[PDB]
């Protein structure tokens, strides 16, 4: 009951996007064309789900925003609960990093703030 390539999770839908890169902004953009925004995740079924369905080379935007002083944020206002988060090793770091990506290194999966400029795949979350 999801869309052609789409990939359904409980109540939700999920579109990986590989065939291009872009910034935070237009990957919002992308999302929000097919109905849909860049996701939210709220536990770690919902984190290795997403995780299972991506590239190891590849870095993924979500939806969470720093709001000022590391006062981190969903963009869906959905409010951001500590004990479902995924931070790699030493992150977040620096201030100046935004935008949080889904990237992989020697020790799995995680999340890590990197500039919103900077350009990367994403995924799209949309409820069913
Ligand atoms: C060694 O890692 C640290 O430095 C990285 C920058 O490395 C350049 O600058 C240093 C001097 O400060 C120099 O020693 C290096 O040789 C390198 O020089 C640059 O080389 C490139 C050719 O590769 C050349 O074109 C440049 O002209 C030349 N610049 C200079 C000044 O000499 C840094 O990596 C950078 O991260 C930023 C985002 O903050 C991104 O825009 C840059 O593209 C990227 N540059 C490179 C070369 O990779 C490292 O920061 C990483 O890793 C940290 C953990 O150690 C994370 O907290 C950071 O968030 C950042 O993560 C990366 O973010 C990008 C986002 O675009 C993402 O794609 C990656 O997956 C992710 N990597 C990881 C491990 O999470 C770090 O400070
Ligand atoms: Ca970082």
């Amino acid at each position: 009951s999801c869309p052609k390539d789409w990939k359904p999770f409980v109540s939700h839908c999920y579109f990986i996007l590989n065939d291009s890169k872009a910034s935070w902004n237009e990957s919002e953009e992308k999302c929000s064309h097919m109905g849909a925004h860049l996701v939210v995740i709220h536990s770690q079924a919902e984190q290795d789900f997403i995780t299972s369905n991506l590239n190891t080379s590849a870095g993924y935007f979500i939806g969470l925003l720093d709001a000022g002083q590391r006062q981190w944020r969903w963009i869906d206002q959905t409010p951001y609960n500590k004990s479902a988060t995924f931070w790699h090793k030493g992150e977040p770091n620096q201030d100046w990093e935004r935008c949080v990506i889904i990237n992989h290194k020697t020790t799995g999966w995680g999340w890590n703030d990197i500039p919103c400029k900077d350009e990367h795949n994403s995924v799209c979350q949309v409820k069913k």
